């Protein structure tokens, strides 16, 4: 109604600096931006200029975020009430800001900061100051992305109390930079969204005037932060008591792609290898069931074919005959139907062969049968494509192994693929989404072809060609030297003349190209039923390799011999065993010049000179010349070294061979110049040859499914948390830090109260409405007592289990008590009487402890007093009635429906209908007022809100007490809590459980007395298992029926004092660090070193020894370490390099002095990026110290006592240069690969090891087409990396799934 403000976010608009304010990518209008709009509006109403008006905004509520849009116009309406000052910044019909704006002519500013002239941060060292780069690195790590316009704090002290704030004449920027001082005063990791600014005073009269026009250098105004009063004051501005709400950090990019950098054999993989077919025992049964169903179905087909309408009948007799050689229809369908309809967990994704076979046989034998059935099976063709038998060889691992192995060997930038016959047997639907969509460095061009248009390929980035696939000699001549890979899925089995087809197919292969063939090789009579009805000319000439089975099938052994006969080298061969087989072939390579071999075994790089010389003469030699970098040791970086060399010398000549001594079989290869094994390798001319586990293979990064990141495994200690805040359907069970004996969150205020705690094995956990309110996002974790801020979880307080002595106990503990083990203070533990089962005990503690607090501790109930209890059917309501009845009180209670009234009356026989009202209307006020003869109710236990809260205070007597325990308080109510106007009694039982002082021990004794006197009786309850935790929370939230919801953790033993059996629970991973052990962080005084150290501090670590070449040299390092120490962490910063045994000894002398060594981290990096041929040894061994010398001096020291037994984690950070390669970083690649080989040796010896292989990290742009990850997401995958069995995990984010060219 009042001023309408238009914000022009255009190319040259003066208010374009407002797009330089983003939170996790999204552009936002600053929270202190509606203050200026309200400020400018009030001055406009008064008719005065806004910079001559001194305003004061009080209790400014931020309800929404005004999302700015580039090149767009945002119109917001500001409405100010003339006399009272109530203002409203509202975009459209949605409120963005509310509060009260008041102008004045006197002095409004409280602090005297506007009088301060200079900057007190003068003459200080550079290690005692924070600069704009360091200040806004801390904000970026929390999601606050400020552009150059909003980077106002130009310098600050380590405490951030004193700052230099820039004045540029823009008031939205200046107010934001004065709120950044408050944000800079609350170090942490989460993103805090302001929600209430109690006071904001702007006095431009004492503020410096706008800088002259065209100013380039602006003045810095001193700023100060007052912790006593919580005032951020700079210049003529003052922000007081800003309240923020935790915000879930959203991911700017798409989820990272996690892979397992593992070794994969080429030919005939064993069942334990990753290139092997994924045939489970269940699949081998489905294959047999289909085989029996197919075999007998043909028998049924032959005998019933009395009309002779079954062409290929001789073929169906031959197929039936062979099945008999290698061997009722009702039973055959019975076995399959039992397999299909069973849901025993072991369940194939789908049963397509059975489904499509059933259509093949069940179809009647009559006129127009074959034409109709051929149409029917062409309508369910998808079943054959997507079938466990057919998908065993189309698994993501094999598809990626083939597609990337072929890419490592194609020496172009685009990789031309050609899938001939894409209508019958398709491969694009598997190659594209599983392997080719992950490509970042190489481009791919896919070309499907067939007789007709490929209907299913319309949605894929492929090119559809047209010609006859089933007939050679008509292949278009435009396909000569056309494709670097040829895929013939189910094509060579349809060719009448194989030699002619293969000869004509081999011409389409570029020199050095590959041919991929997938054909049936075993149990050839299983799929024949469908190749009988859905094939026209089932006749194919045989040859020297034998006679085609039926007329369209060769056996796997005959397939391999046939390919070998045409001079094809078997690069890879993966037999499914149950059905299909896969061959990858390329033509033999005959060198014209002798290959050059250089041994790169030495880790001191005594060959840098020779390789550099031979690498220089690459582009002046014959095209058939090759450099073979050979390593015969487990530790060698030849694999990642040759990837980086390929980036500047091409893939044409650079080849490599590694032989792993440790796992090389009894017959190790003998690669040495004119050897026998080498020549077999100079003929395949594969870039990377690795002999490990007894077979030649290659290192490939196998993608990890997003479902495996939340895979649940047995865990002795678990606790319930949420995967996503505010979602009650995301509740899971995570690993509990109690496996270390202690509980996360021992920092700050939790370090002051040294409560004596008894470790109890939880058997039942009661679900209260306090947990549902937190779980569903109605209230953030920050409203809870400050002692719970760093706790792993905040769900659950009450429980009933067994203490360490085996006694049955029940009690309330600080969260998480929705767990399997707790550390309950001895002053909060009651003993279960020997008449209650532990199930009944789980319902008593909180319900009655709250009831006594509300009635006898806060309400001061006296004998005979009148009490009004809202929601009498709730557990707290039932407890309140029982406590009140014991005090001989006149009870009035609000019951929703008649079922609740009946339940309460039966539960408490003293309750008559006169004692009951309805929670559906405020008609209880007249009834209660009349029934009390105008005296009112002495105590009101209020849960209902709005007009029921008002109508219930109105019933209070002269001395009556109002106990409001509802959770969903209004905004005005919360401000009353903040302003100390009213006490917040809804998280007081949680606060008394942190202090456990005089006020609690009064409630402990009141409840204990009630148990003895019989007042405290167990309530009716519903027991939910540990897997229905989500459903239990939903049951509590809905409040459809009265009762206590109690999660059953363990089964109570028949005895009464007996040790709890040790058991495991399925739970998601959650890495935790032992607080009594010392964790060494070599290079932990850096970007990821210090931000990872903070992550460990939250997850349990309390003893850090951080190592650097120089120690603390900046004010960001000194401010972080002063934050760990304040939290209660024993930090130690050593200015040494662990490059000699003396240095290694010192770092572990200091570690063992602090405590047993429980973790070693190596984040150290040194980089000299340069061209390989302009690098001497002194410059090639630069990155090799932090990665080859500090990793075997930390690995030698971790393999000796006492480190070996105590050590839990051995993390050696790596880079994707070992998996992708990079330009100029050929020395870093060698160091990063030898580091990964030391970590794989540790796994061989059973020692703990983790090797993160990160691409790029944002907070601590697009390189090789990969977006840098946000650190809050690097620590999310890092946590999964530590709690996993693989050694090397590759984490990288893709800008977008790769398309063609
Ligand atoms: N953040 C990224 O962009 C990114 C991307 C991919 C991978 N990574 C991985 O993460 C690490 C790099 O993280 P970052 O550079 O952001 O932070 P950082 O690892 O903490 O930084 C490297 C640190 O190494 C220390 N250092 C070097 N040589 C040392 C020696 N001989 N002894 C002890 N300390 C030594 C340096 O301490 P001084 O400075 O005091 O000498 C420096 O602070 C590497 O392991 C890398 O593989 C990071």
């Amino acid at each position: 109604s009042d001023n309408v403000i238009d914000i022009d976010l255009s190319e040259d608009s003066p208010e374009n600096y407002l797009l330089e304010h983003a939170v996790d990518g999204r552009m936002l209008f600053p929270a202190t931006g509606t203050l200026v709009l309200a400020w400018k509006t009030l001055a406009k109403l008064k008719g005065v200029e806004f910079e001559q008006l001194g305003v004061q905004m009080t209790n400014v509520q931020i309800h929404q975020a005004l999302f700015l849009n580039p090149g767009g116009k945002t119109t917001v309406s500001v409405s100010v009430m003339p006399i009272t000052g109530e203002f409203q910044v509202r975009d459209g019909e949605s409120l963005i800001s509310s509060g009260v704006i008041t102008s004045s002519e006197g002095r409004l500013l409280e602090t005297d900061q506007h009088m301060k002239k200079g900057s007190v941060l003068d003459g200080k060292p550079d290690k005692e100051l924070l600069f704009t780069k360091e200040i806004y690195r801390e904000f970026l790590l929390r999601g606050y992305e400020y552009g150059a316009a909003f980077q106002g704090i130009q310098r600050a002290s380590l405490d951030a109390t004193d700052t230099d704030i820039r004045w540029d004449g823009r008031w939205i920027s200046y107010l934001d930079t004065v709120l950044q001082m408050y944000l800079l005063s609350k170090p942490g990791t989460h993103q805090a969204l302001p929600t209430l600014l109690e006071s904001v005073t702007i006095d431009p009269r004492v503020h410096p005037a706008q800088p002259p026009e065209g100013t380039t250098e602006f003045q810095v105004l001193p700023g100060k932060w007052d912790p006593v009063l919580q005032i951020a004051a700079a210049g003529g501005v003052e922000i007081r008591s800003c309240h923020s709400i935790r915000a879930s950090r959203r991911l700017n990019h798409d989820p990272p792609i996690l892979e397992d950098f593992a070794f994969a054999p080429y030919v005939d993989p064993r069942p334990s290898d990753r290139s092997a077919a994924a045939v489970t025992p269940a699949l081998r049964d489905y294959a047999d069931a289909c085989f029996e169903f197919s075999r007998q179905g043909m028998k049924r087909w032959l005998e019933n074919d009395k009309n002779n309408v079954l062409p290929n009948k001789e073929e169906i007799k031959e197929a039936l005959a062979m099945a008999n050689k290698h061997a009722n229809f009702a039973s055959a369908k019975a076995t399959l139907e039992a397999l299909v309809n069973n849901k025993n967990g072991h369940r194939l994704p789908n049963h397509g062969l059975f489904e499509m076979l059933d259509i093949a046989f069940s179809e009647p034998l009559e006129g127009d049968y074959w034409d109709r059935l051929r149409m029917k099976l062409h309508d369910v063709r998808t079943y054959l494509w997507d079938d466990p038998i057919i998908a065993a060889l189309e698994s993501p691992d094999i598809v990626k192994l083939v597609m990337e192995t072929v890419s490592d060997n194609v020496n172009q930038q685009v990789m031309e693929i050609l899938e001939v016959g894409a209508a019958r047997g398709p491969y694009y639907r598997q190659a594209i989404p599983k392997a080719l969509e992950y490509f970042s460095i190489k481009d791919w061009q896919y070309t499907v072809a067939d007789q007709g248009f490929v209907e299913d390929a319309a949605e894929f980035p492929v090119k559809m060609m047209q010609f006859d696939p089933l007939d050679p000699a008509n292949f278009p001549a435009e396909l000569t030297e056309s494709c670097d890979l040829l895929v013939l899925k189910w094509n060579l089995q349809m060719q009448v003349d194989l030699d002619a087809a293969i000869t004509e197919f081999s011409k389409m292969i570029k020199p050095g190209g590959f041919l991929l063939v997938l054909e049936n090789g075993t149990r050839l009579s299983t799929f024949f039923p469908i190749k009988a009805i859905v094939s026209a000319s089932l006749g194919g000439k045989g040859g020297p390799e034998g006679d085609r089975a039926m007329g369209c099938f060769y056996t796997d052994a005959q397939w391999s011999a046939l390919f070998a006969r045409h001079g094809f080298e078997q690069i890879m061969h993966i037999p499914d065993g149950i059905a299909v087989s896969m061959f990858l072939l390329r033509k033999p390579f005959e060198p014209s010049v002798a290959p050059i071999i250089i041994n790169v075994d030495d880790l001191e790089c005594s060959w840098l000179e020779e390789v550099q010389a031979r690498c220089a003469e690459l582009q002046d030699s014959h095209k058939d010349s090759r450099l073979w970098l050979v390593a015969n040791t487990e530790l060698s970086g030849v694999l990642g070294f040759l990837r980086s060399l390929v980036w500047e010398f091409g893939s044409e000549k650079l080849r490599c061979i590694q032989i792993d001594d440790a796992t090389a079989g009894p017959n190790p290869p003998k690669i040495s110049a004119d050897s026998a094994d080498f020549k077999e390798l100079v003929r395949k001319d594969l870039a990377y040859n690795v002999f490990k586990n007894g077979k030649w293979g290659t290192y490939r990064g196998f993608v990890i499914s997003d479902a495996d990141r939340q895979k649940e495994r047995p865990s002795e200690y678990v606790y319930a948390d949420w995967l996503s805040a505010g979602d009650m359907s995301s509740l899971r069970w995570f690993d509990s830090p109690l496996k270390t004996g202690h509980n996360n969150g021992m920092l700050g205020s939790k370090m002051a109260h040294k409560l004596e705690t008894e470790t109890c094995s939880v058997y039942y956990a009661g679900l209260n409405l306090r947990d549902i309110i937190l779980a569903n996002g109605t209230i953030q974790r920050d409203i809870l007592p400050e002692e719970t801020f760093f706790k792993e979880g905040v769900l659950g307080v009450e429980f009933s289990g067994r203490n360490s002595s085996g006694k049955r106990v029940m009690g309330l503990c600080p969260p998480p008590a929705l767990a399997t083990t707790v550390k309950c203070p001895v002053s909060s533990l009651w003993s279960v009487p020997d008449q209650w089962t532990l199930e009944e005990a789980a319902t008593v503690p909180l319900a009655y402890a709250t009831a006594y607090y509300c009635l006898v501790s806060e309400g001061g109930v006296q004998k005979g007093a009148t009490v009004f209890i809202h929601a009498g059917a709730s557990v707290v309501g039932q407890a309140s009635i029982a406590v009140a009845l014991s005090y001989n009180c006149e009870i009035f209670t609000l019951t929703k429906n008649s079922d609740e009234t009946a339940l309460l009356k039966s539960m408490y026989p003293q309750l008559n209908d006169r004692n009951f009202c309805s929670s559906e209307d405020c008609s209880f006020e007249k009834y209660i007022r009349k029934e009390t003869k105008g005296s009112g109710v002495d105590v009101v236990i209020n849960t209902l809100r709005g007009k029921f809260l008002k109508a219930s205070r109105r019933l209070l007597s002269k001395k009556g007490k109002f106990v409001d325990i509802g959770f969903k308080v209004d905004s005005n109510t919360q401000i009353a809590y903040y302003t100390r106007e009213h006490p917040d009694l809804r998280f007081q039982l949680d606060a008394l459980l942190e202090s456990q002082g005089p006020e609690w021990t009064r409630l402990f004794d009141l409840v204990q007395a009630g148990i003895h006197s019989g007042v405290v009786k167990p309530l009716k309850r519903a027991v939910y298992s540990m897997d229905k935790i989500v459903d239990a929370f939903k049951t509590v939230e809905a409040e459809r029926e009265a009762g206590k919801i109690v999660i059953k953790i363990r089964d109570e033993e028949r005895q009464k004092v007996c040790p709890t059996p040790r058991t495991s629970f399925p739970a998601i991973h959650r890495t935790c660090f032992h607080p009594d052990k010392s964790h060494i962080l070599v290079g932990g005084m850096g970007g990821m070193g210090l931000e990872t150290a903070h992550w460990m501090v939250l997850r349990g670590a309390k003893k850090l020894i951080l190592t650097s070449r120089y120690g603390i040299t900046t004010g960001y390092q000194a401010r972080k370490i002063a934050f760990f120490k304040q939290l209660g962490v024993e930090v130690e910063v050593l200015a040494l390099s662990v490059n000699t045994r003396k240095a290694a000894d010192k770092v572990f002398e200091h570690a063992l002095k602090m405590g047993p060594v429980g973790g070693i981290f190596n984040m150290a990096m040194v980089l000299y990026n340069d061209d390989f041929l302009k690098m001497n040894r002194e410059q090639f061994l630069k990155p090799l110290e932090s990665k080859i010398t500090m990793t075997m001096l930390l690995d030698d020291k971790s393999r000796e006592k006492p480190v070996r037994d105590t050590l839990d984690h051995f993390v050696m950070f790596s880079s994707l240069i070992v998996s992708g390669g990079h330009l100029g970083q050929a020395n870093y690649a060698f160091g990063s690969t030898v580091l990964e080989k030391i970590c794989e040796r540790r796994k061989r010896d059973g020692l703990p090891v983790t090797t993160p292989q990160w691409a790029s990290i944002a907070d601590v742009t697009i390189i090789c087409r990969k977006y840098p990850q946000r650190f809050f997401n690097v620590l999310s995958v890092f946590d999964f990396m530590m709690s996993s069995d693989n050694v090397v995990t590759i984490s990288y984010v893709l800008v977008e799934k790769s398309m063609g060219v």
